[PDB]
């Protein structure tokens, strides 16, 4: 009855360098799913799924 | 009862310093799903399912 | 009935150098998942499945 | 009925360098799942699954 | 005779990230020579000298 | 007589990430001299000394 | 009499990360010469003296 | 008379990452001379001295 929260951190990306130096980046897909490159990212989820880089083939029901 | 919060962070993201230097970036997508170069990305949900980078081919019911 | 935090950290990424110097980066997908690349990514998930990078094939039910 | 946490780590990185030199990286996916280059993640699930870098190859039910 | 230049590159600086997070920085100075905080500076001198970022306490000649 | 340059570099810096977190930062110069923090720097000098982070306590002649 | 420069480097700095992080950085200095935290630096010096990181006590001629 | 260079490298530094976690750093000069924290520095001299982290106590000529 008497949370107290102070200076609390859920879910918290910070102090992030990144370089990335490529010469030729394909991506061929064909009737599926390709995630590619994330960086950085943060999320806090209540109740709920939480997913950040996800890829699926497909759903055939 | 007395819920103190104070400073707190929840789904946060900060200090993202990123270079990307690319002769060449292609993509190429027939009938899926292509998720490319997320970056710094932050959300909180309540009562409900959080997604940052997904994809799904296809939902064939 | 007395929950005091105080500076905790719950899913927090910080401090995270990258370089990543490539010739060719290729991604050749036909009907499946890829998911590539998944760099300083936090989350906090409460009452849900969390998930950070994850490629299912699909699902044909 | 007194939690008192002050301090605390649960799903914490922190103090990641990583240098990679490639001449050639190639991903050839035909129907299954591909993950690849997951670095500097971290989370906390409460009551649910909680994976980091999963591949299924289909669930066929 | 023939002197053919390309593409070519002296005194260069490119494709830099910085971040600097403080809560105090200061600086007291008497009677001498305080440089601080240099960064991305780049020259080209001929016949001359080339001095980035020097600091002489006095000349008492 | 057929001097051919061609992509050449000198004196060059390129690709530098730099994240520097301090809670207190100070320098107490007393007729001296001091130089802090340098970062990045290029230079080509064609005759003539070249310095880039020089500190002389004082020429008393 | 045929010299042929070709993607030379000379006096070269590249892919560099750093990271830092300090609670107290304190320098004090009292009739000297203090150089601290030189970071990516190149040069390329013809017919001269080349110094980078150099710190004199004094010249008391 | 044909001096062919080709990719050549002459004081070159290149991937280097660097994590330097403290809580204090001091330095404390009285008439002398202190050189600290040189990294990834790269020099060419031609026809000349060339000198990187040098510290002189003094010069009493
Ligand atoms: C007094 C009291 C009772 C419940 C209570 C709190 C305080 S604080 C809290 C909470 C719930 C979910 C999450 N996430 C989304 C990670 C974080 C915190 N609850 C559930
Ligand atoms: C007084 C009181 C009681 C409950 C309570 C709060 C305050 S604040 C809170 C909460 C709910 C969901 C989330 N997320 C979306 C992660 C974060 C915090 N609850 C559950
Ligand atoms: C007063 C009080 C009672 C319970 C309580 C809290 C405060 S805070 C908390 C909690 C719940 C889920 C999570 N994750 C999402 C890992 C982290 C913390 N509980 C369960
Ligand atoms: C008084 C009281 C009662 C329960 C209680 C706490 C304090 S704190 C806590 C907790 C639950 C889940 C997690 N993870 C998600 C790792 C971390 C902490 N519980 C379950
Ligand atoms: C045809 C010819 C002959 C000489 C010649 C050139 C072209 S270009 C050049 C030169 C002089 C100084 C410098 N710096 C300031 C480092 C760089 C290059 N020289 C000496
Ligand atoms: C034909 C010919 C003759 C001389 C000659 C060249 C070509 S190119 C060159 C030169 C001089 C100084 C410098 N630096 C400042 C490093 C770089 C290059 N020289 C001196
Ligand atoms: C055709 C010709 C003849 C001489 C010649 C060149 C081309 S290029 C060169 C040279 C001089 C100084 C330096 N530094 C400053 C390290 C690097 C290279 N030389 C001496
Ligand atoms: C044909 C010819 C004659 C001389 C000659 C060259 C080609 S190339 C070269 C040279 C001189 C100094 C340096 N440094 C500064 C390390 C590097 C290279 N020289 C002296």
């Amino acid at each position: 009855v008497l949370y107290v929260g102070s200076k609390t951190k859920e879910g918290v990306v910070h102090g992030v360098a990144t370089v990335a130096e490529k010469t030729k980046e394909q991506v061929t897909n064909v009737g599926g799913a390709v995630v590619t490159g994330v960086t950085a990212v943060a999320q806090k989820t209540v109740e709920g799924a939480g997913s950040i880089a996800a890829a699926t083939g497909f759903v055939k029901k």
